[PDB]
């Protein structure tokens, strides 16, 4: 049984490192869907730390605006500029895209040559929700193949790292293994094919 733990909205040297420290503690691989505006010298080392530690990096656009009503040119720029900074610092180039706000359109699908991922959410953008509540939301929703959508970076309180102290041991004890998005597709025998114009919340679709 496989799940993919994924984290939006970073990198942030402070907040992302809290998540990476938990993943090191448990020896767990994950995927970070990063925002191009935030990827710069200052954050180069933490981006590279992701790669170095077996994590995957995907594309969450240049900024924090919904993209569904954007023009082809606007979409193209946002996605390309993000890929370029990721390549510069990480040495990789993304295979997956997570639309801002999970908002899609035919135009968005037509103009992004990446596999679109969504996933199970856990209310972890709501600072009043506790570590235990975030963990309960994940643990009760997962099944074999789930993509779990968390945030490494949000306004605080943001006890998502602490939620991982429950999520990771609980799902391991239930027979799950944690994989990157690329690994999830590969191990399930599903080609990573950006010609698929559908959003994956799990693998297989
Ligand atoms: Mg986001």
């Amino acid at each position: 049984k496989l799940v993919a733990l994924t984290f939006d909205d970073g990198p942030d040297n402070v907040l992302t490192a809290r998540v990476l420290d938990k993943l090191d503690k448990y020896n767990v691989k994950a995927t970070f869907m990063v925002v191009g505006q935030r990827v710069n010298d200052s954050t180069a080392a933490i981006i590279r730390r992701m790669v170095n530690s077996g994590h995957e990096i995907g594309n969450h656009s240049w900024s924090y605006s919904g993209m569904a009503n954007m023009s082809p040119d606007q979409i193209r720029k946002s996605i390309a500029d993000t890929n370029a900074v990721i390549q510069k610092y990480a040495g990789t180039t993304p295979k997956f895209f997570r639309p801002p706000n999970l908002e899609t359109s035919p135009t968005l699908f037509n103009n992004v040559d990446l596999v679109f991922v969504g996933g199970l959410t856990a209310n972890d953008w709501i600072p009043s929700t506790t570590a235990e509540q975030r963990a309960a939301a994940v643990i009760n929703g997962v099944r074999d193949g789930t993509i779990i959508l968390l945030h490494d970076v949000q306004p605080e309180p943001h006890p998502t790292p602490e939620a991982l102290d429950i999520i990771i041991p609980t799902l391991k004890s239930r027979g799950y293994e944690f994989v990157t998005l690329t690994e999830l597709f590969t191990l399930k025998g599903v080609p990573i094919d950006p010609s698929v114009k559908r959003m994956y919340n799990s693998v297989p679709l």
